[PDB]
């Protein structure tokens, strides 16, 4: 249920939070905190204890990306392996009444409404993974019950 598969592009972001977070944001953080004490009573001061949290949230996500950078794999894959969809693909497919949606299958670690918002450890990930130009697949979910078509694959 954890997939180590992680674009290029994803990599990237993971880096640069990792800098965000150390070098830009931790410094505003502990800033305000400090000031927090300094100002009075810990309780009933909101800023003193939202701040810490955001603090806590924040060195958490940083040491959960620096493992997440060591053990992520990357999958830097062209055009030559085409037609068929597994990774950073593309997709497009269809309802009867009419429901079209595209997505492209990247990792969950780091996966935003940004480049794709769909994660290979994912149902439509799986049904759709290994599929040729229109297939007839598959996805079944508690109420959910549902059949689509494989429209067009494009790796760019």
């Amino acid at each position: 249920m954890k997939t180590p598969l992680v674009t290029r592009e994803g990599y990237e972001k993971l880096k640069q939070e990792l800098n965000y977070l150390w070098r830009e944001e931790r410094p505003e953080v502990t800033k305000k905190v400090t000031w927090a004490a300094s100002l009075g009573d810990r309780s009933e001061n909101a800023d003193y204890q939202y701040n810490k949290k955001r603090l806590r949230e924040i060195d958490r996500r940083v040491r959960y990306l620096t493992k997440c950078m060591e053990n992520l794999k990357i999958v830097d894959y062209s055009p030559q392996q085409e037609g068929k969809v597994f990774f950073g693909a593309w997709v497009e497919i269809e309802n009867d009444d009419g429901v079209t949606h595209r997505f492209r299958i990247v990792g969950y670690d780091e996966i935003f409404g940004r480049k794709d918002y769909i994660s290979i450890d994912s149902p439509m990930a799986r049904a759709l993974l290994k599929k040729e130009v229109g297939d007839l697949a598959v996805v079944n979910t508690p109420a959910g019950e549902a059949s689509w078509y494989v429209n067009a694959i494009e790796y760019v």
